[PDB]
């Protein structure tokens, strides 16, 4: 079982770089590794710092610092100031989506019912539930 | 329709069969590629005459020859991905849990919810879809990683 929403992440991530001209590095990999698996939203400060922490490769906080705003930029990551902003994953609502296999037909829908299941289900298992992904497949009524 | 949606079960399907030609010394190419993407956008049942007359006449760019649609057909078959009767072929489609996966440590827990598969059945029909399958993921933070840095 992969994680698509990280699989996902981590490809974007990359395409950006290729397209910036620039290297997919041990230091940009721990970089978006941290902000993925952390649970504690990060200053470029505290990033800079835990990095420097759990990896003494490298990680200057230039480096740091350019990273994010890529991350930003690309709404990859969401920043919140208050008084250095703290940074965490952007998890914007989405629908979800029903794709025909047979001619390729997506339509997007959203249910209370299943949001609401959703959140039962990350409860009973002690979850913090942040984020979902939900495909339906079938035949369409115009190819069956 | 105007909208770009990766289908996750079809790639997921896509990486089991690189996996298998991988084993099998073979390259994953763009005939190989198209009887899988052939075999699974469509509900007939067929057998390696019928596919190959298919692929003929949906992409006759590729020029995908007989030999390769038996032997895929016969690959895909010892990997169990397809079953046969008599030969008339079918994509396996196996029934699967849903799953709930912590962002830190990685953890994976299985589930099936009666609600969410009762309102998977209306939206379909809502739609005039038949619903053949589904895939549902959830994103979170288990009880153990809450509030911590990456494990
Ligand atoms: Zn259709
Ligand atoms: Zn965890």
């Amino acid at each position: 079982i992969e994680n698509v929403e990280y699989d996902v992440l981590l490809e974007r991530f990359k395409k950006i770089l290729r397209q910036g001209g620039l290297k997919y590095t041990k230091q940009r990999e721990v970089l978006l590794k941290t902000l993925y698996h952390s649970d504690t939203h990060y200053t470029p400060e505290s990033l800079y710092m835990e990095i420097k922490q759990a990896e003494p490769d490298n990680v200057g906080i230039a480096t740091v610092y350019r990273t994010l705003n890529l991350l930003e930029e690309a709404e990859m990551v969401t920043s919140i100031s208050f008084g250095g902003k703290k940074y965490e994953l952007a998890n914007k609502p989405h629908h979800d989506h029903m794709i025909c296999k047979n001619c390729g037909k997506i339509i997007e829908f959203e249910n209370p019912i299943i949001e609401r299941q959703q959140a039962l289900i990350a409860k009973e298992h002690g979850f913090k539930l942040t984020g979902h992904l939900m495909q339906l497949y079938g035949v369409c009524g115009d190819c069956n």
